[PDB]
């Protein structure tokens, strides 16, 4: 016990895909880790045809940044609602024992700020979401939520015990969406955020999303916001979704060790094709690429991945391999 | 073989949320453990503004009680179908061998009742439900499934063979309901269980349960009503759903030892946010209590819990612990 | 590597639900297996009252065939794309490495062919299924998927290394079908593939299938079709799902060892009542009968199985055994 002996380290968090610079395997002891979020209610645009979002975010993107820590740190959050936002808010780390996850000790109005601190005692990804009383799913299905990566603190291991890396980490927070149609069957543009809610909650109760979205928008880790990996390198895939499954798949890729319920101290399965994210949970996938090229990273239904978003793509540079894959003949003529 | 040669005991059943009293690890014997349990039609009030559903129960009870043995045992099931009722109706236990489950050598009109046995050769929890030929769906969700426990001999075991226990266990059954609209949008009223049957099959027809319930009732584990423990205390949190996937979790809390699919030779997952009951299943969870407070604990789809219902409150005396969670500074306006 | 230096084999597919002729444990070396396939447009009837599909499928089967190979082999296929097919298409092994699964190497307009080779490094039941550029959801449940298994060298093993073996393999691909209806709320049929198409993408945009069926029709697996085995047999039930996600259950069975995830180099899960298919994926269960009988094997939702139609039955032949079940007595009156 006492954290109040403990150094302190402040830790300056980056946004999505990724993740603030940390060790894997360390060889420094328990601490007590400051971050500092602030909250920020905003309209975004999430599909290409300028389709709005009346948002709720944590530091301005969908989904929040990554917060990581070892296993045995403490968590100290300071967060912060502006008196320029609309509602009260707070946060609950599934990370976190006690309080319900610190939702009751973290209820923020706009112009107040809170400051929680939780032992970091159980390694995995964790979702972390705001919990308002009385309209929990609102807030989290409209962008407030993200991850907590508790790393084990001799870092990531394979079933045997075996070390295992990653070289670059990206967080992929995956947002099911629920706007309102008018008579007119085209989307519902709202002034304000407390004018969405009405209608949104109504969408929500068919429990079938208008949009599946990565990282916020349609079309989001794609183009000049691709992925970037090379031939030989190990990336670790963190997936978060606070309120819906969700089944990530590598095109020409696999996941090499995947913990799909997210909790380091179980091992990991190899070779997967599609891993479960369950809505409510963050997952991990290790994968070192083997071939160069375009490589999609999806919602294996497809449906929810091409045509409601949930997609984005890893552009990898290096060597083909032709003993990996060959392509033998061509497109030609059927033999007559 | 040969289960004639071996003792009877009889046990009484209890309603859910509680389990019938029980061994975990036993030194004594297989024995064969007879139960009896009378199905009971009758209307329900689900939600909070007087909408019922044309109910179906064994025991009077959603879920069912809770049945109990141990790995060898051989359940010796009496079940009896009174003639106030209105249907045919039989039993499927997952855990058996043969006859669809044990459907088939029960099928009891109205005004019978009959008499079945089975070895529990397999450890985890099962579902049981009723499944009457053409008329499986309807059955299972208008009530009709619980669980059955087969502990293994020696009790449960974590991943490396250590003993693992749990002073209480709790029962939660969830219920995807499907109760009809009128052309007025209300929920419809019907005076027979028959008259509910054609428009509650095109409601399922769409997937989309107009209520999703533990235990039989929106709130039915809230309040007064709500499930208890200690600081100190481990609680075994079986979870069955016999028709549709969910995802458990313990909000504040975490599953310490989980067997998602449900069944004990196999190594449980530790430190889980959120983990997955599959449709047709039943699960369970170990939790050590850490934390005095109200917990929730609920499907983390946050719509399926907070709009349509599954969600329940548990009630945990004893000392907060500062070590795993403090609030440095309470709510407070932000610094100019 | 290099592939250059090895023999061939030429391996001619069956029809689902068989499997071709394969070893399980080989003495065996890497080999290149060679396989060709023929995509097949065409209008199916998918329901007992004459709804049809307009279909694609590898072959002329819904699912494609199971190709069958060991860990270390390289797949060669050639993929044949008729002049009297409508669209292009191509192919995507989940088995594979590289080139998106093998989409961009097999682009086929009709009237051509390619061949594709792909090492077959990593072991597991594997989907495969066509990802034409633009119009990847329709093509895959229009009915264009199929399984890749990959048999460890030394054959399937045990959580404990022991091995496990099966006497006959069965291959079922699950299919979530959304046909369109007419204002009279019929379902539509239509001349041509290409006249289905706006049609169909609004119905899977509302995520909810009309049909879900296996292997191509309701009721595919039943009668005269229904699978067969002997008690004292052990079954591989081979379950793809190219698109959404399913919950394998064996009524009156279990999975004596499951692989959930369908890959070979984890342990499998034991005793299970249902597992669970992520969309986008194919597992893999074991059952050895000890009951004769018709037992069912289908999707636990009960609506999906018994309503939508994801559901057969398998016909076993052999010695029932009162000490795994017994009607100790059968339907008759409650005694007054
Ligand atoms: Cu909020
Ligand atoms: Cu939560
Ligand atoms: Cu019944
Ligand atoms: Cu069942
Ligand atoms: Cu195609
Ligand atoms: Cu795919
Ligand atoms: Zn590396
Ligand atoms: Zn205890
Ligand atoms: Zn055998």
């Amino acid at each position: 016990q006492d954290a109040d002996k403990l150094p302190h380290t402040k830790v300056t968090l980056v946004a999505p895909p990724q993740v603030h610079p940390h060790e894997q395997a360390t060889k420094s002891g328990p601490k007590v880790v400051e971050f500092t979020m602030t909250i920020e209610e905003k309209k975004m645009v999430i599909d290409d045809k300028g389709t709005t979002l009346q948002a709720m975010t944590f530091n301005g993107s969908m989904p929040g940044p990554t917060l990581v820590v070892h296993e045995g740190d403490y968590v100290q959050l300071t967060l912060v609602n502006p008196a320029t936002n609309a509602m009260p808010h707070n946060v609950d780390f599934h990370g976190a024992t006690g309080a319900l996850g610190g939702a009751k000790l973290t209820n923020v109005n706009p112009g107040e700020q809170a400051t929680l601190r939780f032992k970091a005692d159980r390694s995995g990804t964790f979702v972390y979401h705001c919990a308002p009383e009385g309209m929990v799913p609102w807030h989290v299905v409209s962008g407030m939520s993200g991850t907590l990566m508790v790393l084990p603190r001799d870092g990531l291991k394979d079933p045997q015990g075996k070390p295992l890396h990653y070289d670059r980490a990206y967080t992929i927070g995956e947002f099911d969406l629920y706007i309102p149609k008018g008579p007119d069957g085209k989307y519902k543009d709202y002034a304000t955020l407390a004018e969405s809610y009405g209608d949104t909650v109504q969408v929500m109760r068919t429990l079938t999303p208008s949009h599946i979205v990565f990282n916020g928008k349609v079309g989001a880790l794609t183009g000049a916001n691709a992925l970037t990996a090379k031939v030989g390198e190990t990336v670790l895939l963190i997936h978060s979704q606070a309120n819906r499954d969700t089944r990530p798949h590598l095109i020409g890729g696999h996941g090499d060790w995947v913990w799909e319920t997210g909790k380091f101290a179980n091992p990991p399965q190899r070779d997967l094709e599609t891993w479960f994210i369950r809505g409510g949970s963050a997952g991990a996938a290790l994968y070192t690429f083997k071939q160069p090229g375009v490589y999609a990273y999806l919602n294996h239904n497809l449906i929810e991945a091409f045509e409601l978003g949930a997609a984005g793509h890893i552009k990898v540079e290096g060597k083909w391999n032709d003993d990996l894959m060959k392509q033998i003949k061509a497109p030609a003529p059927i033999p007559r």
